[PDB]
């Protein structure tokens, strides 16, 4: 989902 987006991001 979009917040494991982020944990990729970060
Ligand atoms: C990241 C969405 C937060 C809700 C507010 C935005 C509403 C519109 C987008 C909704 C996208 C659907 O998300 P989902 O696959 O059911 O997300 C599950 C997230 N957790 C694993 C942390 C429970
Ligand atoms: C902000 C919350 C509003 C809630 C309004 C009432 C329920 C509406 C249910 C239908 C929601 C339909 O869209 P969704 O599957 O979530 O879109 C996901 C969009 N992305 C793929 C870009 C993450
Ligand atoms: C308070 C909650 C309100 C609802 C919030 C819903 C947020 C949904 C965010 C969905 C973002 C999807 O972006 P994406 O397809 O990965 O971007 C692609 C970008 N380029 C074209 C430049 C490559
Ligand atoms: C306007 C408000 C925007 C809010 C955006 C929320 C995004 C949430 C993303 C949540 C990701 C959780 O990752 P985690 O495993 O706890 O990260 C570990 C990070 N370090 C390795 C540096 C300690
Ligand atoms: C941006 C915040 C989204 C929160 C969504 C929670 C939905 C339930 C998911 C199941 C419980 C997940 O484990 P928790 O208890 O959170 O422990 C993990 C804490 N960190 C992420 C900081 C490592
Ligand atoms: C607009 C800015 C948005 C920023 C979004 C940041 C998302 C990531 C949040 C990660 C939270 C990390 O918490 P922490 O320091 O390890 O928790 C310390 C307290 N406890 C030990 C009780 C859990
Ligand atoms: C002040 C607020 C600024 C908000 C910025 C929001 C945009 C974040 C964009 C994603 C950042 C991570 O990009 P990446 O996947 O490692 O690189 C490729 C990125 N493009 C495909 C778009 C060229
Ligand atoms: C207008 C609203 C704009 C909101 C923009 C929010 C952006 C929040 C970004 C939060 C960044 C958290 O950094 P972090 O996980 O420690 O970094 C990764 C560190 N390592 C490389 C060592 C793993
Ligand atoms: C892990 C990333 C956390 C932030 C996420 C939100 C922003 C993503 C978009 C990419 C931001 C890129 O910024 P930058 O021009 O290279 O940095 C400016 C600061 N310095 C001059 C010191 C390098
Ligand atoms: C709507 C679209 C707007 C896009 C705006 C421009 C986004 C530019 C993203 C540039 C991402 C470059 O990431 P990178 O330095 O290779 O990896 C991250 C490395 N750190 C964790 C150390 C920071």
């Amino acid at each position: 989902g979009l917040l494991k987006r982020i944990k990729t991001l970060l």
